[PDB]
């Protein structure tokens, strides 16, 4: 349950959902969307120690390796698990159209 | 095609598969396997700039954000894509058994 619900509810040094806002024009150079002018994408940050949402088998061994070998580089990394859509409005000429952009918001992270 | 084939033929500063050997007894404390005594698991390390194997839409967006905002933290991370099994032998009493442990070798990485 490494979601925005848990992670935002606390400070948390391990892998977790972090606040992030993106301006469509300032950050992507997307000049074509009408609303919103940007959105809260969030991102995944934090170390992946053993027990901490190691889902795959390889994660477990890899995390475990890292314990018995601290300064290693080799470690599971914190990445998104659940992604959610973002509804927007853009004009095509002066007809407005609503599209739903898939997987734009991270709601939860994992270690991989 | 960020696989061992590509990744090992050269050095590569971006997200790519990196060599790693894991000793069952020394690194995991596993005293129950007979063969092998260890194996080459490998791992995923390296930066994820734009274009560099960005799979989900969010990854692309995140990478694009990072172009317009260089030292940003918010960035796709190098993680495995393809995992391959490892065949092993362990004793049960003195009868030997042949098992396939799933997803134990990383063959390729991606940016997420």
């Amino acid at each position: 349950a490494l979601d925005t619900n848990y992670c935002f509810s606390s400070t948390e040094k391990n892998c977790c959902v972090r606040q992030l806002y993106i301006d469509f024009r300032k950050d992507l150079g997307w000049k074509w969307i009408h609303e919103p002018k940007g959105y809260h994408a969030n991102f995944c940050l934090g170390p992946c120690p053993y027990i901490w949402s190691l889902d795959t088998q390889y994660s477990k061994v890899l995390a475990l390796y890292n314990q018995h070998n601290p300064g290693a580089s080799a470690a599971p990394c914190c990445v998104p698990q659940a992604l959610e859509p973002l509804p927007i409005v853009y004009y095509v000429g002066r007809k407005p159209k609503v599209e739903q952009l898939s997987n734009m918001i991270v709601r939860s992270c994992k270690c991989s």
